[PDB]
């Protein structure tokens, strides 16, 4: 596993942190991760262009799931999922690069470099997956069978990546499931977490479609779908004790999207 020089500093792993702090933390993680050697070659500029600035919400989901689960039980030195959250945003951003293709990513650099970049981000996302496993192996000796669980994570992210054409759901599935097994070597209720991620990604996509006196409803029907899926997701969350105070901020951000606020 090729190594870096530094990623994060002054981090309290299990502290209860709000979305903004989590966001600032992941931005420092992402920026530091560029520099220490991830995107070498002529595609150094493309990726950096694409990733810099964003909602970062999928990696944030990952990280909060892990920190919350680690509160419950620990395996010797709390797990702060950085390389894995990196990988989450990598996959999701590569999807975006591909979606914009025939300003944009392919505008400033060319469609050729655009797809070359997308492949680079997916590739080194898996590479940082393996890197997170290696970090776990060094600092977490009690962690249950890291090799098998890491292979299973790669397998699920695999199956999800090819099952994209909605297309917004699978990346949230990646975030949730990865954060679930990395917060705890469980695979005890992964399907429940699948329905949780699915409901949440559904509500997110619908809120995004709704984003702006035509009798066109206010598509109050679609809002009912959004809030119903959000309810069921919260039900699973508080059904596994990881429904923290972040999820309040997150749910209301989603809702305020659909409300025009």
């Amino acid at each position: 596993a090729p190594r870096s020089v530094a990623l994060f500093h002054g981090i309290h792993p299990l502290n209860p942190k709000n979305y903004k702090t989590f966001s600032k933390e992941f931005e420092t993680i992402l920026n530091n991760a560029i520099e220490d050697g991830d995107f070498k070659g002529q595609l150094t500029e493309p990726c950096s262009y694409a990733l810099r600035g964003g909602k970062y919400i999928r990696p944030i989901i990952l990280m909060e799931i892990v920190r919350a689960c680690q509160l419950q039980h620990s395996f010797g030195a709390p797990i702060y999922p950085a390389e894995a959250a990196l990988a989450v945003e990598y996959f999701h951003v590569a999807s975006l690069i591909i979606d914009d293709m025939p300003d944009t990513v392919w505008a400033r650099f060319g469609v050729a470099k655009a797809q070359m970049s997308a492949l680079a981000l997916t590739m080194q996302g898996f590479q940082n997956i393996c890197r997170q496993i290696d970090w776990i192996k060094e600092h977490c000796p009690r962690f249950p069978d890291p090799n098998q669980l890491g292979a299973l994570l790669c397998t699920f992210v695999s199956h999800s990546l090819n099952s994209a054409g909605e297309k917004t759901i699978p990346f949230f599935k990646i975030a949730f499931i990865m954060g679930w097994v990395l917060g705890t070597g469980t695979i005890e209720d992964i399907g429940m977490i699948e329905r949780a991620a699915h409901c949440f990604g559904h509500a997110f996509q619908l809120a995004d479609d709704i984003k702006d006196y035509a009798k066109i409803h206010g598509k109050q029907k679609t809002f009912d779908d959004v809030a119903q899926s959000l309810q069921e997701c919260k039900k699973i969350l508080h059904g596994k004790k990881i429904f923290t105070s972040i999820w309040n901020e997150i749910f209301q951000k989603v809702i305020n999207v659909a409300l025009g606020t």
